[PDB]
């Protein structure tokens, strides 16, 4: 009974109220908690030595961010019980000749691309320099949100609808050894390591700026719209393959199994395995 | 009130073995590293950004943050053995000894001894010596062995004394503005050890050395938890003495420091842990 809408379906009042709430959460000090949580989990390797971490590059990538978004939406509701977390359906923006012309980058919502005169500092929209302070990898101020759409040779474009459809065909949620090299794995496909960077990883590299590296990515509010779409694609996968379940169920690295606590919380993947039990739904499901 | 935390020197040889056993299990399962990471992450979480205050140190939440830290750690201990509690290292009595390194807490059956200067002060005795206990660095990667170097600093050659503890218990205010290292007439800042620092809590970290000598890696040494168990005991004694003093600030402090603000990286507030008896544990001196 909580509907999360496509960004392009939002009214100008819904767009304004969401932007308003994020700014309030930022002013109170709640927003920075989520930046720090995401950076801390990126450093928590499972197990130490491997390149698996609690939030990425392993089987917990999807449930971790679902819990991440769940906690964020609850904090949104503390200020306004009418604001939900919209999702950025970037696979349809990619259909455009110039995806940077999408209304999600308008001055009334997320703001536009970075200014190459000012080292790609974003100077338009509610999160422009002077209105929205960022923190660096070390937790100290860094002086402004940056973006540089499609300025990389490994991610010049946004993922397509065909990329999403081909990932939904995968039968297994994940496969051993539950990491960057997992083949025939929906998790690793959606994450974007199969001929990477694609999908989730490509979207981060396409936006650039803080969004292009793990420890600083949540500095951009579009991080939450991005992962709201990733969580939707996962929820669609769970509906299609109704008789598949999370993997691994056991004997994976600690923090990756079905009932292990996900650092930095005690929440397990099972606790968030059914998003309707969490109290929200995506508009395409109705 | 139904769970007693004993002085380390009062433990039986069976209690010492079970505690060491449980900690090793928590390390093997992967739970122990969660506390290293939690402590490092909170040390980087400045409140507010720019200021010299973090969620776990250098401000009013220092004491309740570590109490919740110890509470969560003790619960994980009970999941493996529902009869093991968190003992405390009463370092104010070890300081009375001429050489505190001769204390039974550093025996091969418990914490092990001082570092070996031949091996760059790697600890080579006890259950946590190199080869039986792997450590992680500030970045979350293995670092290859616990180090200790007792009293090797010019600013903290000795352990704090009994008189240091008594003089801290005299302070009337829990904390004072601006709720940080410069707070004067503050029990919290006094106990932390920034009044003519390093003293008390801060001095103990500097005296042990090794990983214990810097914030992000300190929990790599299991004595980190025994140390803070004693800090939590002294606070609980202060709360009993000054029964009508309360946490400060109650409001209009930096977010994360007020009585009902969530303490990163949890949602726990200082009020949630303000009464340690309600949390389910008690110190043996209270009996
Ligand atoms: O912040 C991130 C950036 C990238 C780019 O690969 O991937 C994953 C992230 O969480
Ligand atoms: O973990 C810590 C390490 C040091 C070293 O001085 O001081 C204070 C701490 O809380
Ligand atoms: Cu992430
Ligand atoms: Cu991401
Ligand atoms: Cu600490
Ligand atoms: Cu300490």
């Amino acid at each position: 009974y909580r509907v999360r809408k496509n960004v392009l379906h939002l009214t100008d009042t819904e767009k304004r109220d969401f932007v308003r709430t994020v700014l309030i959460l930022k002013e109170k000090g709640i927003y920075d908690r989520y930046i720090a949580w995401h950076g801390a989990a990126g450093k928590f390797h499972t197990p130490p030595g491997s390149d698996r971490n609690a939030a990425h590059m392993s089987s917990a990538f999807l449930p971790w961010h679902r819990e991440y978004l769940l906690r964020f939406e609850r904090d949104l509701q503390s200020i306004n019980p009418e604001v939900t977390l919209p999702y950025w359906e970037w696979e349809t923006d990619a259909q455009m000749q110039d995806p940077s012309q999408s209304q999600i980058w308008s001055a009334d919502f997320m703001g536009g691309n970075g200014n190459p005169i000012k080292d790609f500092i974003v100077d338009t929209g509610p999160f422009a320099a002077g209105r929205w302070t960022t923190i660096d990898e070390q937790g100290n101020p860094s002086g402004g949100l940056k973006r540089n759409f499609g300025a990389t040779k490994e991610a010049p474009t946004l993922p397509t609808r065909d990329d999403v459809l081909n990932a939904l065909k995968i039968t297994q949620y994940d496969t051993p050894p539950w990491d960057m090299t997992s083949q025939n794995s929906f998790r690793n496909q959606l994450e974007g390591f199969i001929n990477g960077p694609q999908l989730h990883n490509r979207v981060h590299r396409w936006v650039g700026g803080q969004m292009g590296v793990v420890p600083t990515a949540p500095n951009d509010p579009v991080f939450f719209l991005h992962h709201a779409n990733v969580d939707r694609i996962w929820a669609v996968w769970q509906i299609i393959h109704r008789n598949q379940n999370y993997q691994p169920m056991k004997n994976g690295p600690f923090g990756q199994n079905f009932r292990d606590p996900m650092y930095p919380w005690n929440t397990t993947p099972e606790d968030v395995m059914n998003h309707r039990k969490l109290g929200y739904v995506y508009d395409i499901e109705l």
